[PDB]
């Protein structure tokens, strides 16, 4: 049910979950029409999923911060991921990602 | 092993497996000396772990983007997540948040 903790599923979409995506900072912008309205069942989720962080790297990797905002209290994050430069579907992943990178606005 | 699927233990601690925490871009900033040692085994690493975002919502709650710098393809991410104000535990919550936030500079 916490917001960081939901599924993006065809019954659940992205954009019920996650809000539309916008240009605002509160607003995601990854994804495309098709794994919107599809969620987790896209067909190249596990293509998409394999950057996703775990629970130990989301903490190690990215800066953490805290907010107390006219909203409520925020929990901050920044970070980057390295791609593999060596993976034989590297050239596949930088494409995907551009894919669906502010794909909201095409 | 993929930096982002990465978790750190006692054996693998966060220091070994995300590096050392530090003031640069690229460094993480979060965990005290005894998060950074035990990584996963730390004793409140489960109420630490419940604002780590699942896969479906990393990609839509961060703000994703992409660039090319002299050392590889970055996956850039940004966000936050909010936390709830009518939890009983919050402000227990923002006390252990704020103790990792930075600790390496005390």
């Amino acid at each position: 049910k916490p917001r960081q903790k939901r599924t993006a599923t065809k019954a659940y979409n992205v954009t019920q979950a996650f809000g539309r995506r916008g240009p605002e900072q509160t607003q995601g912008n990854f994804g495309d029409q098709e794994l919107i309205r599809q969620g987790t069942d896209y067909k190249h989720w596990p293509q998409i999923a394999q950057f996703a962080p775990s629970a130990s790297a989301f903490f190690g990797m990215s800066r953490i911060g805290m907010e107390v905002t006219p909203s409520g209290t925020w929990l901050t994050y920044t970070g980057a991921i390295k791609l593999d430069d060596k993976d034989p579907n590297f050239k596949d992943q930088v494409i995907l990602l551009n894919k669906h990178i502010d794909a909201y606005k095409t």
